């Protein structure tokens, strides 16, 4: 089997992407944030504290003839941006882009933190990291991909995120029309539960490529590209007037600037992030200070190849017995 679903930016900045997901019988379609940096499929629901729901579409398990309470199971997750959610668990039928999994753990939120409430466009998350990170207790549950894998034509999914445009998540096949050149595959460590890999270096604009190993994670659920302070400083040094602002929380730059590209290495291959992808717009409405899309990972504890990086590529998440990651230009 295969599936193919369009993923759509939630706003004009590509802050995140939502993908429609069918849950239950009859289907309840929720728009979920596919997140290769976590491993829980959780949804706003009829169980979510009413004051914490503001415009989201909810899953109502009592209206699904295939929903079953997973007795005794609870979940609770905290993300790198400080947001969190928790609740109980149902199993139900879940379909993405025509690919159906029966008995998928659907984690129903009883509580969500303010950032989730405040984002009316995201009805929940669909985790695509390794199931070892799944938070369901006392019986850990599998991700949608893990459950689907054996049925897939090939044990892969691909992320093809758009810049200010829709893109695609495919399951079970590689669309050879969706990228240019070849896909370069690179090793993955699953030791931390992430799609963790090592970039071979970087370049800023038309500058020379610096060969240096940068371990980080391919994380569709993180907006920006978080890299070591040395790398980030080298990038922003090429933008007149750019500076790190403690008050704003990162590098900012004059909105009048034209940003240089940023290249990262995948083996001997190179992925170029155009400068415009690195512009996250005014820090506050009407400001002429703009927020940068490349930020320091110092004090995160890990480098993160988030959407800024991934949307410059066609990315293969190869879930074979030994997982790997592939990147192609597009």
């Amino acid at each position: 089997s295969t599936g193919s679903a369009t993923t759509t930016p939630i706003d004009s900045l590509d802050d995140a992407y939502i993908t429609p997901v069918q849950i239950g019988t009859p289907a309840q379609t929720l728009n979920l944030d596919f997140d290769t940096g976590s491993s829980d499929l959780w949804v706003f629901s009829s169980e979510t504290t009413a004051s914490e729901v503001d415009g989201q579409t909810i899953y109502t398990p009592s209206k699904s003839t295939t929903a079953k309470l997973l007795s005794g199971a609870t979940w609770s997750i905290s993300y790198g941006d400080g947001s969190s959610s928790s609740g109980d668990v149902y199993t139900d039928t879940v379909s993405v882009g025509g690919l159906t999994v029966t008995g998928q753990a659907v984690e129903s939120a009883k509580k969500v933190s303010s950032s989730f409430t405040e984002d009316s466009t995201i009805d929940g998350l669909l985790g695509l990291a390794f199931s070892t990170l799944n938070t369901v207790s006392p019986t850990q549950q599998k991700t949608f991909f893990d459950n689907a894998k054996a049925s897939l034509d090939s044990p892969v999914f691909t992320a093809d995120l758009g810049y200010h445009a829709p893109g695609t998540y495919n399951f079970g096949f590689i669309d050879t029309t969706a990228y240019t050149g070849s896909i370069t595959y690179t090793a993955v460590s699953t030791k931390q539960g992430f799609w963790e890999w090592t970039s071979t270096g970087y370049a800023v604009g038309s500058g020379t490529f610096k060969s240096t190993s940068i371990d980080g994670i391919a994380d569709t659920g993180t907006t920006l590209l978080y890299l070591p302070a040395t790398v980030v400083s080298a990038y922003w040094a090429q933008v007149s007037g750019a500076k790190s602002s403690s008050s704003v929380g990162g590098y900012v730059f004059p909105c009048s600037a034209t940003l240089p590209s940023f290249t990262f290495g995948v083996g001997s291959a190179r992925i170029v992030i155009p400068g415009d992808y690195i512009d996250f717009g005014p820090i506050s409405t009407g400001s002429s200070s703009c927020f940068g899309g490349i930020q320091s990972s110092a004090g995160i504890g890990i480098n993160i190849f988030g959407d800024v990086a991934l949307k410059a590529a066609f990315v293969v998440f190869n879930g074979a017995t030994t997982p790997t990651l592939g990147f192609a230009s597009k």
